[PDB]
DNA sequence: CCGACGTCGCATCAGC
DNA sequence: GCTGATGCGA
DNA sequence: GTCGG
């Protein structure tokens, strides 16, 4: 709320660069700037004040001035009144449609929800689903419902094998009063970095959730990542809207790196990996490795908590609550 | 003043 | 049926 | 767009 206008502005500008100009690094610059300002504990009162923050340069400082002085930004107005930019901006909000495809549709005269629906023959499976539940995916999820979903997921997982461990990551583990979707970290002793002894570990769980009709649709699926759709049973009351669900099977010994990645926030993670690079380290959802002078990563260093990974790169441990950067 | 910018999974594609 | 990338997403 | 460095 504090510098809400500025952050909203930069976020809107960011989406425009990602979705329309297809400049993902401008999009990341703008989102990093908004982040740096979101943590800035003062009401920013000039572009000069903002420029001193890392990630804010001249161009954003000038825009911050125009906004503080006028309450708007002409660039945003020009963008908002462009059909092309707006149609493109909008189509990207459908799951499966990004900058490239959204433009392909607009080039083809396809720009409305209605336009998409009479041209379903042009949508792959993913895009088809994201369109079917576009209205449902636009709603956020009460934590009260997340808990309901958590009991269901954790329980079905138990039934397949009692040695499975399921953990609801994402914004939920960050204690958010509501969430965009459900992210589940999953482990099993059979699957480590040192071997895969059992086949179809993710698959079994997906089928179990499907056979009991928790999971309804499937965007994409692999041996370690499931991306789909699920729904709380309503009693018949109105139907709960469908929700996105991601499941990520991480090798059990690499759990702490996995839960670190999967908990977020996204721009927390980016800045953290950016920092690790400033220390001769590199991090993914699996490991933390020391960068060789040659660029090539050395062996995975031992890790036994999210904190361990913080220590390696000299950073104060921060509970999930404070990672929503 | 240029170049790099987190790091990966899944579906697919241009070259072999 | 691989590598290396695009595209989209986490 | 920013900063590295
Ligand atoms: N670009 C990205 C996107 C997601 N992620 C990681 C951190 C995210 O918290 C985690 C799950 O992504 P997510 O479900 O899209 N967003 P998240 O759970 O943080 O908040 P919601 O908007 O879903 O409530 O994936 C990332 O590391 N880099
Ligand atoms: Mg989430
Ligand atoms: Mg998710
Ligand atoms: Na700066
Ligand atoms: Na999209």
């Amino acid at each position: 709320t504090l510098n809400g206008g500025i952050t909203d502005m930069l976020t809107e500008l960011a989406n425009f660069e990602k979705n329309v100009s297809q400049a993902i690094h401008k999009y990341n610059a703008y989102r990093k700037a908004a982040s740096v300002i979101a943590k800035y504990p003062h009401k920013i009162k000039s572009g000069a004040e903002a420029k001193k923050l890392p990630g804010v340069g001249t161009k954003i400082a000038e825009k911050i001035d125009e906004f503080l002085a006028t309450g708007k930004l002409r660039k945003l107005e020009k963008i908002r009144q462009d059909d092309t930019s707006s149609s493109i901006n909008f189509l990207t909000r459908v799951s499966g449609i990004g900058p490239s495809a959204a433009r392909k549709f607009v080039d083809e005269g396809i720009k409305t929800l209605e336009d998409l629906r009479k041209n379903e023959d042009k949508l792959n499976h993913h895009q088809r689903i994201g369109l079917k539940y576009f209205g449902d995916f636009e709603k956020r999820i009460p934590r009260e419902e997340m808990l309901q979903m958590q009991d269901i997921v954790l329980n079905e997982v138990k039934k397949v094998d009692s040695e499975y461990i399921a953990t609801v990551c994402g914004s939920f583990r960050r204690g958010a009063e509501s969430s965009g979707d459900m992210d589940v970290l999953l482990t099993h002793p059979s699957f480590t970095s040192e071997s895969t002894k059992q086949p179809k570990l993710l698959h079994q769980v997906v089928e179990q959730l499907q056979k009991v009709h928790f999971i309804t649709d499937t965007l994409s699926k692999g041996e370690t990542k499931f991306m789909g759709v699920c729904q709380l049973p309503s009693k018949n009351e109105k139907e709960y809207p469908h929700r996105r669900i991601d499941i990520r099977l991480i090798p059990k010994d690499q759990y702490y790196c996995g839960v670190l990645y999967f908990t977020g926030s996204d721009i927390f993670a980016k800045n953290m990996r950016a920092h690790a690079l400033e220390k001769g380290f590199t991090i993914n959802e699996y490991t933390i490795r020391p960068l060789g002078v040659t660029g090539v990563a050395g062996e995975p260093l031992p890790v036994d908590s999210e904190k361990d990974i913080f220590d390696y790169i000299q950073w104060k441990y921060r509970e999930p609550k404070d990672r929503s950067e």
